[PDB]
């Protein structure tokens, strides 16, 4: 038994099945009250339905699933016919995304793509029909962040209007992101200030709107 299918069996004893806002609060709470895990969280969580709101992109892309908690938080949010790709690496975690969308009533909405996102994005227009992605929320391995940035625009799947949102700028942190984000003129920046996950110590979430 692992900390992941604990969440996973918590969410199918405690959340009304196809309710993502019930599937979202039951994570809430068990991480809140018993075990820490690395969801984005509610206070983020927040930040997020807010930006998705405003720009309602028709295709996203996450990096970085673990057991689904941003994926049904943003997919809840999707019209219909957006499409939400999101990239895991560890089989075991991309094995309870799925379950955890299965549950919320999300599973049309969402595709996980299992795999390394350096070696996912190149294959992600050819087998996924993508042209260019409308946003991308990124909340992998922090030294993944500007690599997989600068993979994203090599690939040509960024647009003028491609809305970059990234977890964890400040906590853990992800210097060398930011520092490129912020100073290349290719990418219009606004910082949202908030708190990590379960804990009230100081993170947010970077904007980074690509420009061309
Ligand atoms: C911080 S957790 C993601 C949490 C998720 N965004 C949420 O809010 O619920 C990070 C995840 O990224 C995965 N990961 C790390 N590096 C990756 C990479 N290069 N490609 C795909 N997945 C990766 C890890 O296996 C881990 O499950
Ligand atoms: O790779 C990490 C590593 C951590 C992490 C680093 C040190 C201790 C615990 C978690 C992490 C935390 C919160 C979060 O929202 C993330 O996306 C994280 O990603
Ligand atoms: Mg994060």
């Amino acid at each position: 038994d692992t900390k992941e299918q604990r969440i996973l069996r918590y969410v199918q004893q405690n959340a009304k099945p196809g309710d993502p806002q019930s599937v979202l609060e039951a994570i809430d709470t068990y991480c809140t009250q018993k075990e820490w895990a690395m969801n984005v969280g509610d206070a983020k969580g927040q930040i997020m339905d807010a930006v998705i709101r405003e720009y309602s992109p028709s295709l996203v892309l996450e990096l970085g699933a673990y057991c689904g908690y941003s994926a049904v938080r943003m997919a809840r949010l999707l019209q219909p016919g957006a499409r939400l790709l999101t990239m895991e690496m560890n089989p075991d975690y991309a094995a309870i995304t799925q379950q955890m969308l299965n549950f919320a009533g999300l599973q049309d909405k969402v595709t996980i793509l299992n795999g390394a996102s350096q070696d996912l994005i190149p294959q992600l227009k050819k087998k996924y029909d993508v042209d260019t992605l409308d946003m991308v929320f990124l909340d992998h391995w922090k030294d993944r962040y500007l690599p997989d940035t600068l993979l994203l625009e090599k690939c040509g799947l960024l647009r003028k209007g491609t809305v970059l949102l990234a977890d964890n700028v400040i906590v853990p942190g992800t210097p060398d992101f930011l520092a490129y984000v912020r100073g290349s003129s290719s990418f219009e920046c606004t910082h949202y200030s908030s708190y990590l996950e379960y804990m009230k110590v100081v993170d947010g979430l970077e904007k980074a709107i690509y420009q061309g």
